[PDB]
């Protein structure tokens, strides 16, 4: 019974169903005082609802969906017609997401595609995709730089084109900064957002040298 799923059963026992704010309160709920989840949450949130509001997408790439949060978060804002793409590597987090946008009545406006970022980016052409008006990017934080290049050599980047990319203070993504603050096509501004808690995976090397 993982995490993930525990999420997903809170949500089907007190969301209303076809409420996306409803589907959100829920999750918000129970990562705030059961079990802590990487999901940007409602502060972030309210700052994603109004780039959306102020730049009123129709095609949205989310690059990271884990449970599906952040796709309710968009997809609830988006008008008729209007489509959101997000590509989640994790096939049992992208079959959470899919419930999610279920549950939140928001399926037909998401298309969950799984694979990377780095391996489905440049299929987006055979899933009739011209050109993108946002992107929010949530994934590895690894990532961020190369698939932001990996969009524009696709030709998948529109002037105009918003990106939108979490967590570049905390842990740091700061080579995407320095690129996109740093170039001429990139008009870059910064939106603070307090964080009250994170726990990210890291890890320790041992390596006892065994001679020359
Ligand atoms: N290269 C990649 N391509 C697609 N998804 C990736 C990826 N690298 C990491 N991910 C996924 O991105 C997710 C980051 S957590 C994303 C949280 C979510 N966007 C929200 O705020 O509601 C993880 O679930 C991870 O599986
Ligand atoms: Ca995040």
């Amino acid at each position: 019974d993982t995490k993930e799923q525990r999420i997903l059963r809170y949500v089907q026992q007190h969301a209303k169903p076809g409420d996306p704010q409803s589907v959100l309160e829920a999750i918000d709920t129970y990562c705030t005082q059961k079990e802590w989840a990487m999901n940007v949450g409602d502060a972030k949130g309210q700052i994603m609802d109004e780039v959306i509001q102020e730049h009123n997408p129709s095609l949205v790439l989310e690059l990271g969906a884990y449970c599906g949060y952040s796709a309710v978060r968009m997809a609830r804002l988006l008008s008729p017609g209007a489509r959101l793409l997000t590509m989640e590597k994790n096939p049992d987090y992208a079959a959470i997401t899919q419930q999610m946008l279920n549950f939140a009545g928001l399926q037909d406006k998401v298309t969950i595609l799984i694979g990377a970022s780095q391996d489905l980016i440049p299929q987006l052409k055979k899933y009739d995709v011209d050109t993108l008006d946002m992107v929010f990017l949530d994934h590895w934080k690894d990532r961020y730089l190369p698939d932001t290049i990996l969009l524009e050599e696709c030709g998948l980047l529109r002037k105009g084109t918003v990106l939108l990319a979490d967590n570049v203070i905390v842990p740091g993504t700061p080579d995407f900064l320095a690129y996109v603050r740093g170039s001429s096509s990139f008009e870059c501004t910064h939106y603070s957002s307090y964080l009250e808690y994170m726990k990210v995976v890291d890890g320790l090397e041992k390596a006892v040298y065994k001679g020359p």
